């Protein structure tokens, strides 16, 4: 049986620092008796000694055009994770020899960070593997067990390696955030062996008791939240974030990929069961505004379980969906209204906000407390936060000052008492993004004049009226076209966030850069 | 075999006197086996320390 083992070596380089051990445990299975136990756990440990790969290396593909068209073959609108790879092919062409990286992919649940690592192995013709860190609680699943032990096996890196059977395959990672911190062996610690390129080259198993090049590897990490990985493991790997997709990238995974697997998984030809384009972008607007894709999965699988059972029951031969007639199949709309106004009075302005679930559209409204046509006073109510109230307050100084200048015999904002409120009670509202909307309100009701009826403004406001830059303009903008604004103010400051975003986003938009409040007076009276 | 790695390295007395020790048990275990090859490794890595070997300090600041 020793000539087995010694053929199943021929195509592999090994190196000495085993070949020496491997002739040794030869030499003692040819001293050992033939059906002695340590003679079984002899000749296993030269079965995972032989069939770990030594210099084994896939062909990897290195075209940089057939990568990518694997790389858009499977998933819609990952750019930056697209980016990524095609930089480590180039990167390992100009090199010459093939290269690991320790990549970590973080965001938000289902926008494909797991789906996209058995794709990118695919285009770099690597192996894949995939395990799950989640609530592991020991490291034997990582070093193994010492083979003296009865039922000893080696990790997972090990089994990985062998299945694999070459030395540079792509090792999936997952929920590396979530890792359980044992008490007897943390598995973190290994994770930090294995994720190290200073001592990766000579991980070390405790059933093999040798040491195997895991620098050319390319690990991919997948979490959720940066801020729970441990310290050592998160500083020495490469973070990607994958944000969400907006509601038209949501529209294409929908039509290119969703829908045809759902009736696959369902049986419903296109004859049968009809999903026309419009039926989904109302699905996309009041049903799957998060930021995954699970939930616009479902929705759609509900439609199609839904025409299925209406056909099964002889119902109907056929079922064809209209956006009069969804809410039948998928219920009450989430999101059935996207502004309170639509013709604004004086006293109201409308403004923008960031949220989880997409952007969101919030006005300001400011009435009179008191007959008038001793000084006036600002009442302030919404859930509004500290820093939001702050905001306020500035906003109703400058607001004050500029009317003073503007119209001085328009004594309306330092004699009235006035009452200053955000429509939405419920919901805690915070932040300084608020402030020139605040001051366009109060002027509006001041002046007695409505502001432009289709305009939206965000962006925080100084004592002296100076216009600073505000977060959230991916979102802001999204909301503002979604609720049918045809010209928005921002801050000149983020010029850069506004053009940063797809065309397909800022297409209608009339959009202004504003330095100080006196532009945003101009544009809006 | 191990002696000759350390002909031209000083040794201190109080492990020659555990190195010709584990030397003999290993002459007197049999050839490949456990305790062979753990005597082996404590043979080697005994023999393998510079136990004689100093680095030259830099004296000078500059
Ligand atoms: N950009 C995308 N294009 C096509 N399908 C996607 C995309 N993102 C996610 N999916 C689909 O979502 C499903 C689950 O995604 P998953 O990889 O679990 O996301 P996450 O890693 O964020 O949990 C996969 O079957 C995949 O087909
Ligand atoms: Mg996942």
């Amino acid at each position: 049986i020793e000539e087995k083992f010694r053929e199943r070596l021929k195509e592999l380089v090994v190196p000495k620092h085993v070949m020496d051990v491997v002739d040794e445990e030869l030499s003692k299975l040819g001293l050992l008796d033939n059906h002695s136990s340590e003679f079984n756990v002899t000749r296993n440990y030269l079965d995972w000694l032989t069939s770990i790969p030594w210099g084994k290396y896939s062909n990897e593909n290195l075209d940089l055009a057939r990568a990518q068209a694997v790389l858009e073959e499977d998933h819609y609108g990952m750019e930056d994770v697209k980016k990524r790879i095609l930089e480590f092919i180039a990167v390992s062409q100009l090199r010459g020899s093939t290269q690991g990286k320790i990549l970590c992919f973080y965001g938000p649940p289902g926008v494909g960070k797991t789906s996209i690592a058995r794709s990118i192995a695919r285009a770099l013709n690597r192996e894949y593997f995939r395990f799950s860190v989640g609530g592991m609680t020991d490291v034997a699943e990582i070093k193994g067990h010492r083979r003296t032990y009865v039922g000893a096996m080696p990790g997972k890196i090990i089994q990985c390696l062998k299945k694999t059977k070459t030395e540079n395959p792509l090792i999936l990672i997952d929920e590396v955030d979530k890792i359980g911190r044992g008490y007897q062996g943390d598995p973190s610690s290994a994770l930090l062996e294995l994720l190290d390129p200073e001592q990766n080259a000579n991980f070390l198993d405790h059933y093999l008791d040798v040491p195997v090049d895991l620098s050319k590897v390319l690990f991919i990490c997948t979490a959720n939240v940066t801020d729970t990985i441990p310290e050592p493991l998160r500083d020495r790997m490469e973070m990607i974030n994958v944000s969400g997709y907006v509601a038209q990238e949501k529209l294409a995974i929908a039509e290119r990929y969703l829908v045809p697997q759902a009736r696959a998984l369902c049986g419903l030809d296109e004859s049968k069961a009809k999903l026309s384009s419009d039926v989904l972008t109302l699905l996309i607007k009041q049903y799957c505004r998060e930021s995954g894709v699970r939930n616009l999965q479902k929705q759609v699988e509900k439609v199609l379980r839904k025409s299925a059972y209406k056909i099964v029951s002889g119902e109907a031969e056929s079922v064809e969906v209209t956006p009069e007639n969804l809410q039948d199949f998928v219920g009450k709309p989430v999101f059935t209204v996207e502004r309170m106004y639509d013709v604004t009075p004086p006293g109201v302005v409308m403004g923008l906000a960031w949220t989880a679930m997409g952007g969101s559209t919030l006005f300001v409204e400011t009435s009179l407390r008191r007959p008038q046509d001793k000084d006036g006073s600002l009442e302030v109510t919404g859930q509004l936060g500290e820093v939001m109230k702050e905001s306020a307050r500035i906003a109703y100084t400058f607001a004050r000052a500029f009317l003073m200048q503007h119209a001085p015999a328009n004594d309306y904002l330092v004699t009235s008492h006035i009452h200053l409120h955000v429509p939405e009670g419920a919901t805690p509202k915070d932040g300084p993004s608020a402030g020139c909307t605040i001051v366009t309100a109060l002027l509006s009701l001041a002046m007695g004049r409505p502001v432009r009826q289709n305009l939206a403004m965000t962006g925080e406001v100084s004592l002296t009226g100076k216009i600073l830059p505000v977060g959230g303009i991916k979102e802001k903008t999204i909301a503002a076209k979604r609720a049918g604004v045809t010209c928005i103010v921002l801050p000149a400051e983020n010029k850069k966030d506004f053009y940063d975003l797809a065309a397909f986003i800022t297409e209608g938009l009339e959009v202004h850069f504003v330095e100080h409040y006196r532009e945003i007076f101009d544009i809006a009276f």
